[PDB]
């Protein structure tokens, strides 16, 4: 019902680049800022401004550049100057000076020069067993992304169509397939919880949905392999009549 | 959350062919109903349902059949019996009685024996054309889903990873390629407008997405192309500058 549009969940700046974050609103307010989330001081202003053509530098504005040309958007720009290791980026706006701002989804910005190490995830969905259906009356279908670095992704289910929430319990993060090496690949996993005679009808879908944010259409590839790029990888399942 | 959960959108049924639509609430009701939509009178009932084993047939509950094992479901079976051409299925519950009804999102049972028409949709995205950028400052993208069949289908938009809203405006309904042919399949279009500036950040990404209602994976295939199950047909473009 409109808010704030920002740039992706999340983003790739090689060292040495400029990148900019998109953020635009409609929600007609004047006053857009820009944070900055550090792992000490948590939120932190880099820029801000009032209105059209106005912006008021933060205590970390140094590497970033912002413009304001229209009151809907508030572009920021990290550039090569800029020297961060990798941060998380989020835009806010408010009717002005000290009303009530209103956050964006935020972006985290990776900071690496290799690209060799990027790739999508592999999905799968695991039907749930019948024992567990005969004896609690309830199916539960495990999701399994596996192989993806880095850890960019997004996991949803989508039953018959539509989004769901309720029965699904996803875990907090990624975790690395081998904590010992460092370029390790990424796994994730999630289940949906649903009724026994929900999963026993063949007309039910069950789809497991994962984002991945990779490269950008204009990122070069110098690999052999299908290019690293934003995608969605899925797995599915249909009902099963025992 | 919580509320009504029953097939899905759409649905097919081979003639002469027996399918379940499946009815769930959590909101604990004891009335449950099942009605069809009839282009004449509109909403009519089929079968209802005051407490657990119990059914009180419509006046069109011919054809159909329904249990009531648990409160929580209520499904309804649409026998090879049934003859009806092609229907909207809507599924209620409520406290009991005459209380207030919830309603389910509904659900399109299409009738059909050629099979050998089914087909998922192509989907294509175009950019917005210079001319659009540099006179309106905005920009339009365009989403093509065609020669689809039957019209079994969701469109929407992605920006940066979430779905949006505000923007969007897609045709009420498919169409016919070839309104005068029967076997025709179908088109169906769609437009996102965003701000120039945000479309000329390449970081910034777009997909139409088409969510296409096919078969199930019990269903039996005959034909030698890849069977047209449910599945999801995107295409996307990333922000291009001038």
């Amino acid at each position: 019902d409109g808010g704030i549009t920002q740039s992706p969940k999340y983003l790739f700046r090689k060292e040495g680049q400029n990148v900019t974050l998109s953020c635009e609103q409609n929600l007609n307010h004047d006053a857009m800022y820009w944070y900055r989330q550090d792992p000490g001081q948590g939120l932190r202003l880099i820029y801000y401004s009032q209105i059209v053509n106005d912006f008021q530098k933060g205590d970390i504005a140094e590497g970033y550049s912002v413009s304001r040309e229209k009151k809907e958007s508030f572009p920021l720009t990290v550039t090569s100057a800029q020297k961060n290791p990798t941060a998380f980026y989020l835009c806010a706006s408010s009717i002005g000076q000290m009303n009530e701002q209103y956050f964006g989804p935020g972006t985290r910005l990776t900071v690496l020069e290799d690209l060799k190490n990027v790739f999508p995830p592999e999905v799968a969905v695991f039907e749930p067993s019948e024992a567990e259906i005969s004896h609690t009356q309830k199916a539960t279908l495990v999701c399994l992304a596996t192989g993806f670095y880095p850890d960019h992704v997004e996991l949803s289910w989508w039953v018959n169509g539509k989004e769901v929430h309720s029965g699904v319990s996803t875990d907090p993060q990624p975790l690395k397939e081998q904590p010992a090496l460092n370029d390790s690949r990424y796994s994730l996993s999630s289940r949906l919880r649903v009724s026994a005679t929900f999963w026993q009808n063949p007309r039910n879908h069950f789809r497991c949905q994962v984002q991945f944010y990779g490269l950008s259409e204009n990122d070069e590839w110098t690999q052999d392999r299908a290019k690293p790029v934003t995608q969605i990888v899925s797995a599915e399942a249909w009902g099963r009549a025992d």
